[PDB]
């Protein structure tokens, strides 16, 4: 007959999210509830009813005792887990109470970048009993397990936390029991805004007023200048995440302006070869489509991407 | 009855104050009084009052006792303790006198940027006892909690250090103790002045110079240079701070700039228009407005900001 | 007679592969059985058949039975091994089962930059024997040892994992085990399309394009620049790889650039020179070769590589 | 016992793995040696053991509780974050003499940081080593012949002046005078990286810069010196990450905002001289040209002695 | 008597060569062979010859059994030193078998940039005994002490590997053993050519094309610019070293560059002064000279360091 091992998983604070190495990291507590009628024992009466031991001794104990404890290993766990804290607390019955406090990283490899910056992201942590379900079946500790109110970060913001139970067979042939903390989050667009989205159409308007000059070699030295620049918020954004083999949406908004800021420099080109070979006036009737060219092209390809990603 | 445990924290250092991370991390010194009567003990004349024991025996002393030791978290705790020393002084009494010296790191999620870098910020560490107060309440060790004088933080400079008790319910439904120490710290401008401010002014004002030249090409050329160099700064202290989903005050000071830059563009544009329209004595006649707009619009922004922030 | 040593190794996560330190870390299970005969044990009905140890206190027991264990050493493994679970489990039979969970780094001296970005690189993990063949042979464990499906890493992808044993004879002059876990893998060329070759392009072609309007100087000036780009782009690639003694085909495709860039500087150069002596018309004349040399000399060296490399 | 028993505390740095100004605290590779007499861990030995125990400091502290003996606890105040221990042994002679020997690499705060003069400053780095136990209980002596550094430190930038080592009481965790043992040694910079790296460089732009006034072309001027202004800006944000973000001025701080000033002014002065070109005023220009030519180079010189006074 | 010690020590990796903070980091294996008398001990027939101790036991007898161990310090070590095996076999002799295999940092204060890039270095690990030869003697392990097959180094090329042992007096008074593992390697310039001589070479040369234009205002704008990258490239290589109070051979070969190209401008700021001043011929006459002057003041230059140097 299989014992139930009660688990309970509360994230305290996310101490943040590395969004290039697909992994996050969190302060944490886990605690687990599990009955063991070989471990309880007798007091004398006015002796007290709750024995309190350090993970160390506690398994020397249950070794002594040869009495197996429910191993458990976090699946998705990565580098070094930090602990604060690991107290038993033993009953009369021989009910185990255990705390973890950790901090740790912790793999997700859930990221879809597909959307980027407008994405929403699942993290999860999987507790996995390294013993299958047929010695120690996993039961949620009710009232427990969730994030907490003071988790310290300030880009993504958290939609949904669930957890729910299923099987592994890691080490085993048998199915075994995985406790799993999910959480989405999505991303405060407020510094994507500020820092990228802005500038972008700062460079791209007044760039536009300066074709109202009719040096149409102005025009072609700036849009050479502004094609540079997206060069450069392209390897901004290429650090950011990391060396995906599939397109970005800000990838394509990037080879957007890259796409139109070529043309924009070929068409003046050709304006400026007529003004070249005397037929300026051409040029300057010509030139009214090219005015108006600009913001269109850049407007048409803002509603060219968000049908193709929406 | 439930036992007083006196919990003293005293800050040696700050290492430093990571505000991107926001967290902070210190050297300090836990001291913890507690009388346990059952510890208690005789001596041999000429064998000593006090037991100084490590942290390690002591505990393998009070599991063998069925002793239940105030087990504490430091809750705002990030990543590793380095430990220094923990060292244990037991009175004939039954006083238990712990030392506990680390370095480590503290989330600090009381970061408001809003007035950066004009901002106060509250840095905090909560000592929790997992076990609740019906068994051990903490109490002030009084003539020990607080901040040293050689922090060796030279950004900030703290105001005010408080003490006080309070309650939680982490792993308890009852009330639980918790021990604080907050203070709160506000920035030394000089940095931001000597880097930011005093580099943005000279770049404004020797920029204005150049408008005595009355070339309007050469100050549509020099604006347009301006953009970039302030989309630059924007790069810079976006970097200092997280990727908040708020507005800075910096944040708009940039934002600032942008918007009149991107003006100067335009309207110095118009201005160089009507000289390619043969109208180059208007242009000459509005020029004088135009010279007196750059100072007054800053200045302006200057007090539009200022009120709305403050 | 020597002991069979059963040694599975699963690679969960791929953390990351850092190219430039020629290394990559791994979250990783190790798995080994062994059969010892003087551990095998009788129990009372009521005591359990499988004893289960944390190594600690398992190896405490061989030292205290005077039995050796197959002691091992990762022979690839740099830096620190961060364990998860080390955890024993001794059947009646006298059989050990043994599980090590660790996040850890490993050495990859199999790194070719020849055809970098297009190359397929070898990855291993040695677990070696410390002891000879004459007292443990390792064998294959099978149905465990190899590569799991949610690894992480978005750049590389592995095309087949393979595991075979063989010698070493590090510590012994005996032939001494050594079970291999291989994989290979090859680049998702997305990045290096995005990020480094369509920009390069990019420049090129828009240059291209300023050739039609057959001002001289301003090609010169143009490639002068085009020059430090590419001198920049040469920097960006350079701090990907190590400071390898060879040179790559990305070094190469670099160098091309630089060759023709700096020919199309000294050969506009001689075109604007006859210009300033009178020939203007000649030039014009010979202006057709310069302007159809450009985009051939690019595509005759896509040729001169792509043969010299493949 | 017999009062409070004399502990003789000697530290060598054997090497400075370097020393990090941005977040004022250094990392040294050193030995601390402490000799300490107890009488009552004297021990009578049989012929064919040897006269001398050798413990491994896990074993000898639980032999200390086990003997319920009280032990000189020690700490090191100023020490930051982890400290990676190479070696910790013991070694107990017949007459009790205890032999400690504690090989470690460690990071240490030093508040002692003054920028004022940087990069021309002399800086004091200094250990603390504080007894917990009060000097009632124990007293710290100088375990002479020890206590110093090293001839291979490995630091190329600074250079050490002058070591020197006293003892002390601290007030931390007892009302009574408890003991401090102190190394401490002042080293300064190598100028050489702040000449070939920051000084040659804007004195080369401020010269070549300055020949080009030899042209009289005045735009030119401006359209360079507008340059130049941004070239320092940066100069400003390279030596600004080296140091930390001090709410005081550097020297080094002031000297950047020289060339902003005089930059700025070279700008508004060229300006003028151009402006007086555009109103018919050439030949005018052409003769207060001259003043503009000498002043940069004045200016520069005359800035020089500003501040070489004013630090100085 | 004094007892020998059998020191062997073999780096399989170098895991890289941190030049900037003049350190090296190594996979390493230390071999000990020690004969103790009193460590020897009698089996029954059947009962094994060999004891395997973990070091934590091993010294725990030694203590228990009041036999003094060689203890020894890496003197060179910094920071951690992540231990892999530490593994001891006693055989009924008494001869003790000690492997150590760690990962671990070294200084190499043996660092002379003189002739950096083309420099040859003194790497080395140094072993003392804690205690004096009137104790234990060091002697050389021999077939063991070396460097490996796979480094992994890509850099450096390692010349020549010496092992010896001498005296020295850290903590004694007497005379006490040092065993040494030296190694010499030096640099594959590649590097240093591919991305710091083609470029600086590149841009000198495509520069000196441009004075067939015969435009002196373009030059001196060119070798302005030029100034202004070799600044960067200072700052470039500034950083690979350390904040060296000695001038390198690189930090020559910079100032060269400064030095000529500062006279690049001042010269043809003179011959354009010639063309302001009616003397426009006279400044083409002279300008034969500038436009050789350029391409000997650079190879005049590269043989004075040649030889100041070698
Ligand atoms: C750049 C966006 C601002 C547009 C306003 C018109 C003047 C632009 C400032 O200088 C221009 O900046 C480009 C970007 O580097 C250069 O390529 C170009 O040669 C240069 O003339
Ligand atoms: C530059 C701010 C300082 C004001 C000095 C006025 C003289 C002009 C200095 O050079 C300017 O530098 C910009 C930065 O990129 C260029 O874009 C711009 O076209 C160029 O004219
Ligand atoms: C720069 C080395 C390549 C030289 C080729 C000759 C044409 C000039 C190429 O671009 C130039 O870049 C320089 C560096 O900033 C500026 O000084 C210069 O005014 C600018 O036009
Ligand atoms: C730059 C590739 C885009 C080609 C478009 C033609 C118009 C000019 C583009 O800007 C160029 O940018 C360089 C910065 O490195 C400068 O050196 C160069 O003098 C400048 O004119
Ligand atoms: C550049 C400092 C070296 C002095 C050399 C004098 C020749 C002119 C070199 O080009 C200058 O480079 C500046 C970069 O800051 C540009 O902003 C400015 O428009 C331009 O005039
Ligand atoms: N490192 C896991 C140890 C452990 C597992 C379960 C329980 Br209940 C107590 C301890
Ligand atoms: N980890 C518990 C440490 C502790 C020891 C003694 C006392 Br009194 C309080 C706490
Ligand atoms: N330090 C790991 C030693 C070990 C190796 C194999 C087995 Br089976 C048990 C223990
Ligand atoms: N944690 C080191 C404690 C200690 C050090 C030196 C001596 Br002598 C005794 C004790
Ligand atoms: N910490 C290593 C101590 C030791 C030294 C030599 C030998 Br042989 C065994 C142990």
């Amino acid at each position: 007959e299989p014992s139930d091992v009660f688990i309970g998983l509360k994230i305290d604070q996310i101490t943040g999210i590395n969004q290039k190495e697909e992994n996050f990291s969190v302060v944490g507590s886990l605690r687990i509830d599990w009955r063991q009628p070989l471990l309880a024992f007798e007091h004398a009466p006015g002796e007290p009813k709750h024995r309190t031991y350090t993970l160390a001794t506690f398994l020397k104990l249950l070794e002594e005792k040869q009495i197996r404890w429910p191993a458990f290993t976090y699946h998705n766990q990565q580098g070094r887990m930090d602990f604060q804290n690991r107290l038993i607390s033993l009953s009369e019955d021989g009910t185990v109470m255990y705390l973890e406090r950790f901090t740790s990283t912790f793999q997700a490899p859930a990221f879809d970048f597909r959307l980027f910056p407008f994405d929403n992201q699942l993290f999860f942590i999987h507790v996995d009993s390294i013993f299958p379900q047929h010695l120690f079946r996993f039961q949620e500790m009710q009232g427990f397990s969730g994030l907490g109110d003071q988790l310290g970060e300030e880009e993504w913001i958290v939609t949904e936390v669930n957890t729910h139970l299923t099987t592994h067979n890691e080490f085993t042939k048998g199915d075994a029991s995985r406790f799993v903390l999910e959480f989405h989050a999505e991303r405060h667009l407020n510094y994507y805004l500020m820092r990228i989205l802005i500038p972008v159409l700062l460079i791209i308007t007044v760039s536009w007023f300066t074709f109202f000059l009719q040096d149409y070699t102005k025009r072609i030295d700036l849009a050479g200048g502004n094609l540079l620049l997206f060069i450069a918020f392209n390897f901004t954004i290429s650090s950011d995440l990391p060396r995906l083999g599939y397109i970005t949406l800000m990838d394509a908004f990037l080879v957007g302006t890259f796409i139109i800021t070529a043309l924009v420099v070929l068409g003046n080109v050709w304006l400026r070869r007529l003004e070249n070979h005397g037929k300026q006036a051409l040029a300057r009737k010509l030139d009214i489509y090219a005015i108006t060219s600009y913001p269109l092209a850049y407007l048409l390809g803002a509603l060219t991407l968000w049908l193709l990603f929406f």
